[PDB]
């Protein structure tokens, strides 16, 4: 059977929630039974995000494969189960470096390589790539038409398009129709503006989906269906919403994909949300409250955080607890103290590098430890955990990670290069999805409920071995281990209710659907710790 | 004394000839005594054009500093004395792969890398390094306004006009007012269509170079002038010309170069353009007539030889010849044989890589020595000569070049590192200008008149010193050398009116005003030989 | 039944030939039994060519129904067979006065009166008013694709799209693809730039009719197809021809017609063209040639007199003789004399408005009249024949028209309301087809071979019947009339080899294919009288 692709492109601004909306609408037509798979094109020169600051462009998602991937992917893997690779993300970086890569070593045989055709054949190739032998691709294309950045994605798509026919591509276009408290109406005038960009590079759309803060009148809806020359059954309202959980109902209520599976000919069995409506029945019907403190150096933007503040979310629907999540800057713990650390039911240090508001972290560890507060650390959040116990317990002066302090006596975190003892002595970038084995009598044994777990990594920086025996003897327990070399990958303070820190991102692993073993304990202990009180 | 930028863009179609437009008015403010400088951005995704084939692109020029570039900077050295460097021409790919280069280093500390403004900027700072020091500098856009492939370029430029202002920046735009048998009227409207793509990306010309078969009257002029808010002194005719050496005159007469010293408010004399009607005149009033065989494997583009076709020119002005240049297929002499090399007063070998049509060039060789025709070999020109007087003067059976039979049992011409004898005994890519050695009583030595030379290399393969005794010995003469390694840079056959061969090329460095001592010796012997006919 | 459209459209330049180009398809779809008609939708404000000057837009066609039309429904009845009408050809100026007219009576119901929907629904109310009730409409739109002019034209041709589909609708869009001798190639840039234009308003075209000084190679005609996306048989080469009556044939070469009728599901037989054959083996074997005096006062623009000078050369078909048109000033005749009359073998003062040259024709019509030459006069040719023959011949001093001296003792030509004697004793804009009742015996009678005749008018001023019997009796014969108030449409002079003038203009009922018996006429006596010579 043949694949049929859906282009999402977006108008009039880049916050339309062209990831969700696509996502959303996958999600439908898994339901329906379909093979479905999401794809990424982003406009930025960035080779990857692997480089791109979390305050600046939010979370690098880490995929099973060990891509370094846009915030996006973890939107598409927490609606679909279809699994996420390197094949479903790629820049304008990517795509010129590999023209470069092929140029410079001679295979277009001294040909001109020119935008058209040699650009645009490099970003079909890619497409076709990630979307071969699914029943439906979804492609969104970063940016808004108009803008110079998506031009080759734009004329890349048309030729697919052109030589594939409208019997398997489709073209859905995101547009803004804003209210004017003036006119007390929603306005049409800027999506006639970005359909007549859309047409001037040679596309068509099929579908429009019209963004505003509230439902876009069956009349405006109209206009829309008549000036793009589409159905009105074409046209649909997807209005701001307080839940993404409910955007696969709203679009099927509308018919969208009854329209898609009509367009590309699909005769499969009508979408059963029943999955999405229990998660939106869980949201919806709380049992009680918590407020859990994250603890981190990336505050500024809270997207840098956004498969971790999600996972939260996930860990309330499974308790029926509603989270109040309190975003904390750990330089404020060093310069105001521990006072800003008061009424939580709980703390998450989440992941970073760098030596900036690591001590505020640590200290942040010290305070949930002492006195009894539950605790989530996650990469760095398990290395300031690790690093509290040390100083603290095990009696380790100025014990550090080699990444803040080169130099110090107890690099209790390092490279696996760099390990060596207190005396000096020595011995004789991990991403993607590893196998942990996890230790008998441990709380994560039993939350996991299996001897064994695949977690993602995202880190270079390890428990150093040489001076984890003295720890261990201090009290701290391994509760989880990978590899050759016995890496530790979770620890737990036992005389505590809930202390858990771990070097994998749990996070990239937890849907609303499925939840995550690790953030339902955690929100449980919170839940509990809450009532204690 | 601030820089001057004069950005020249074209319209309608490709083939304006920006660079001869740009290059003829460069001539005329450097015979004013101004310090001007021409540069090309090329919108091509080659990182340069050394991987670029000849039959597609054209020939690739050599600057002193071993640049290789576009033919256009060959125009540039024929018109101004300011020699070109590699900051003299930069591609797509070279922005692009300067950005990635920067950007997985970690340059752009965790930003988002963008077209705008990473891209933009990047192509900014490689104008203003080629650009300041200099009076004025134009700045040659390559393709057609309104093609994606140029958008980033045009939007830089766009910038640094905003940046350095109106006093010191000009925007000249070539476009075509086609003349249509219908109208009896050279036609407007292709420019109004052009100019409103300029406003569209925030471009105003300043000045319109009005491209035709024929003049464009003052009334076509006028409609230009007022529909681009342009002065009428401002919209330049330039028709269809027999020689690009009158263009200069034909702008300085509408006043091009006042119209641009006026707005950088430069003070300096009157364009003397004496050189340029020297040239003209010496063109228009040949005493006698030659037919030169340029015998290559590239002859279906004739670009592939511009500057070789150029030299022989300038070799016509300084002997008051007309030179016939016919293009013959090496491959038509493997076929046809030496029959399709009749009527010739002089033949030429040009440059060339890989084995195809090489057969034919030593035959072509052969044939001009044995028949004591007048014989010029550039590079594999030279290699041609040397393997056909190893073969059938020294008795060296099949001798051959490394490039073409690896395994031949007399390697003549090969690698310094491939150099062997013929019984296999061994001793215990060369770009831009090097200094030549020229031997006492060789025909060069008297030509160019001096005890050594500079001129620019393209090529890998040299003459095998091993063997070199031997061809030595059967009475071939070595009359250039260079380096420590002491590697054969220049051949003469004695018993032979005119035989010379160089593995430099000496094209590169010909003129119209200077010419060349090499080619005006070759025509010069090319009319010696026609006469004794 | 269904109506079928081919919408036709300029781009790059104006003068494409967009009504020839029409015109030559509609007659190969006639030569197929299809019923075929032709409308020209013009830009301009003027609400008809009635007040347009002759010497600035050309000379006014006159329809059958008398409507005043522009000179392509010229091309448009010499092509087909199809009578034009006032429904044939409208103007902007129309349209805003149909809908103002509309507005201010109250037709719109206090609505607020817009470009789209109002304007452009105007526009498709009077296409399918010119269409309905034919197999094929060729809607030919005035403009340049990009211009702001026919941007309402262009939406109300893109809505008739939509609602008719695009299995009874074709967008056919000329294109110009110039030479540069630079490349040695014919350039598709300015086809591409213009096509996005098209795009950037909604339409896509079906059919690239591809004009250029020389045939456009298989290799652009491909690289066309694949930028607009058609069949590379729907990419057509209309080079500049010698003649426009091969045009149906070149078109018809390259299937242009079967892609028509297949894209219209039309099944008609192959088009026999042999009736354009044989025009143009006719107009390329001329037997003799003659030169014909065209004595006017709109020389300065040839098209002022267009119908005229293809009417003579269709005379010249009939005769197998190729007719030398000389344009005349009549103004020179009145300055330098009959000097300026010398060897013509023929003689035309065709239709004209004011004094200005009168003077001239008068003395053109006694040069001829005296020494035997052949004479045609058209509406004001008549008037100066009878003027000439009443002051010279009748001897009526100073006789002339009302319209040139009111107050004249002898107003031999003047309105019907002016009609006076020469004592002033008294009795008791006329446009299109009238039956004429042409006199026994009488030359006119001998050429048409009927007692009636309809021919086409448009003029003021008639032959005063009070002063009419005076001019009989000196040898003036009246050859045909019209109407109740019996006015004079022809006079003959008798002893004359062929002097004949009309009131109404036969050059509008003059085709290729059936010639004109009065041009024809006209021509065989232009030949008998330079046999004599
Ligand atoms: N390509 C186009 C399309 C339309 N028009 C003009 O546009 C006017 C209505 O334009 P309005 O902003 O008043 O109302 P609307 O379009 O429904 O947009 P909105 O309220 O939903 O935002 C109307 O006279 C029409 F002539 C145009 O000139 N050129
Ligand atoms: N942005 C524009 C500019 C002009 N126009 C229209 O353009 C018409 C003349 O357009 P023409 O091809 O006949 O003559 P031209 O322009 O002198 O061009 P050319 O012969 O030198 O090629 C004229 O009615 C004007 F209304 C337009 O609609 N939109
Ligand atoms: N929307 C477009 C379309 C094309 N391009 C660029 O256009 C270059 C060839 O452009 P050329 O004038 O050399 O050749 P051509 O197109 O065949 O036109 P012609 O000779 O028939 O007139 C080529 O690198 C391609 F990348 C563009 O940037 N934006």
């Amino acid at each position: 059977m043949t694949t049929n692709y859906i282009f999402v492109t977006g108008g009039v601004v880049s916050s339309l929630g062209k990831g969700i909306a696509a996502a959303s609408l996958a999600a439908i037509l898994e339901a329906r039974g379909l093979n479905v798979t999401i794809m990424k094109l982003d406009p930025y020169i960035n080779v990857d995000p692997g480089t791109m600051s979390p305050i600046q462009h939010g979370e690098v998602f880490v995929t099973e494969d060990g891509a370094e991937t846009d915030l996006d992917l973890g939107h598409y893997e927490r609606f679909i189960r279809t699994k996420m690779s390197r094949r479903n993300n790629f820049t304008t970086g990517r795509i010129y470096s590999d023209v470069l890569r092929k140029e410079r070593r001679g295979d277009y045989l001294g040909a001109t390589v020119q935008v058209i055709p040699h650009i645009t054949n490099a970003i079909k190739e890619r497409v076709l790539e990630g979307g071969e032998g699914h029943d439906v691709v979804l492609v969104e294309i970063g940016g808004t038409v108009g803008d110079i950045e998506s031009l080759p994605f734009l004329e890349a798509i048309r030729q697919m398009a052109v030589e594939i026919g409208r019997e398997h591509t489709l073209f859905m276009h995101l547009t803004l129709v804003p209210y004017m408290a003036a006119s007390g109406e929603v306005k049409t005038k800027p999506t006639q503006h970005s359909v007549k960009e859309l047409l001037s590079i040679g596309i068509q759309p099929d579908i429009l989906i019209c963004r505003s803060d509230r439902a876009v009148p069956a009349n405006e809806r109209a206009k829309i269906a008549l000036f793009c020359n589409v159905p009105e059954k074409a046209v649909i309202s997807l209005k701001d919403v307080d839940s993404i959980y409910k955007i696969p109902g709203l679009l099927k209520s509308q018919g969208l994909d009854d329209y898609i599976c009509k367009r590309f000919s699909l005769n499969c069995p009508e979408a059963n949300l029943s999955e999405w409506e229990q998660v939106i029945f869980e949201e919806a019907n709380p049992v009680s409250e918590v407020t859990i403190g994250m603890v981190g150096k990336y505050i500024e933007l809270p997207d840098a955080y956004k498969s971790v503040i999600e996972a939260l979310k996930h860990g309330g629907l499974k308790n029926r607890v509603s989270v109040n999540i309190k975003l904390i800057d750990s330089q404020d713990v060093e310069t105001r103290g521990v006072e800003i650390l008061k009424g939580l039911d709980a703390i998450l240090v989440p992941g970073g590098f760098g030596y900036r508001g690591v001590e505020g972290m640590i200290t942040t560890a010290r305070f949930a430890r002492e006195n009894n507060i539950p605790y989530l650390g996650i990469c760095l959040g398990m290395q300031v955990a690790l690093i509290d116990y040390a100083r603290h317990v095990a009696n380790m002066e100025n014990a550090n990670s080699t990444e803040f302090v080169p130099d110090c006596k107890y690099p209790v975190v390092a490279l696996i290069t760099e390990w060596r003892d207190e005396n000096g002595n020595v011995e004789v970038m991990r991403l993607g999805a590893q196998q942990c084995q996890l230790v008998d009598d441990s709380l994560v044994r039993q939350l996991y409920n299996a001897p064994t777990i695949v977690e993602r990594h995202r880190h270079r920086y390890e428990v150093n071995n040489m001076l984890l025996k003295q720890i261990e003897d201090a009290g701290l327990r391994v509760a989880g281990r990978s590899g050759d070399d016995q890496l530790v990958e979770i620890i737990e303070v036992p005389n505590h209710p809930w202390f858990v820190a771990c070097q994998f991102h749990p996070e990239f692993t937890s849907t609303p659907r499925d939840g995550h073993p690790l953030f339902a304990g955690f929100v449980k202990a919170a839940s509990e710790f809450q009532k204690r009180q």
